[PDB]
């Protein structure tokens, strides 16, 4: 009902801000772990004396330059989510103070920050599920070229490779549920005026 559906929407959107809080939080300890992974896959490589594991662990390596890199855009588009969201927020409480009074430009721009937010939540999505595909071909790398050796460390780097998938895994499953969310604020959004 109306203003049952109001609180919903208002819920909604306070669970969402939470949900990328913990989104960005977790992209910063995922590029803590790619930092530190990098560190002992050279610790692997100097030793290496073979050369075909010597250049699988070198290969490995630049993904992980790549994933460096990518980790600035995952980043950036939970920044201008969370940006999208305070303005979200604060058109948000103005058509609910100014109602139609409120010009049409703010009801446009409350549906058009909608429309942005999900392509975002969208590019981060894919940005998380590229570097994810790639960490899984690395385990199999690693446990293929790798012995018991001292020098080779193969449980050391498949540690660190291993919480890391579990940690790009949880990644994903909370960009689903943020992008459930949108769905749903979209779905009550419309509603709220409706018997207004
Ligand atoms: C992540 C947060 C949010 C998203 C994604 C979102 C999305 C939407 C969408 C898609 C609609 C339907 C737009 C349309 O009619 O075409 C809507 C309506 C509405 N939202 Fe939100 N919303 C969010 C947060 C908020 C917040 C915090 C408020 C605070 C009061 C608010 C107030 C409204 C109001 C009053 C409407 C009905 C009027 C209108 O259609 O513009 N929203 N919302």
């Amino acid at each position: 009902g109306s203003p049952e559906l109001r609180q919903e929407h208002q819920q909604l959107a306070q669970e969402f801000q939470q949900l990328l809080q913990e989104i960005q939080q977790l992209g910063r300890e995922l590029l803590k772990g790619e930092l530190q992974g990098i560190k002992q896959l050279r610790e692997a490589s100097e030793k290496a004396r073979n050369p075909e594991k010597k250049s699988v662990l070198q290969k490995i390596l630049e993904d992980e330059e790549k994933h460096i890199e990518l980790h600035e855009t995952l980043q950036q588009t939970g920044q201008e989510a969370q940006q999208l969201l305070q303005e979200l927020q604060q058109t948000g409480q103005e058509l609910w103070q100014l109602g139609g009074s409120g010009g049409p430009e703010l009801r446009q721009k409350h549906q058009q920050l909608a429309q942005k937010i999900q392509q975002l939540l969208q590019k981060h999505q894919q940005l998380g599920a590229k570097i994810l595909e790639d960490e899984e071909k690395h385990i199999e790398l690693l446990e293929t070229i790798l012995g018991g050796s001292g020098g080779d460390e193969l449980r050391e780097l498949l540690k660190g490779e291993l919480q890391g998938i579990k940690q790009y895994r949880e990644l994903q499953q909370l960009g689903q549920k943020a992008q459930q969310l949108v769905q749903k604020l979209q779905q009550t959004g419309q509603k709220l005026w409706q018997l207004g």
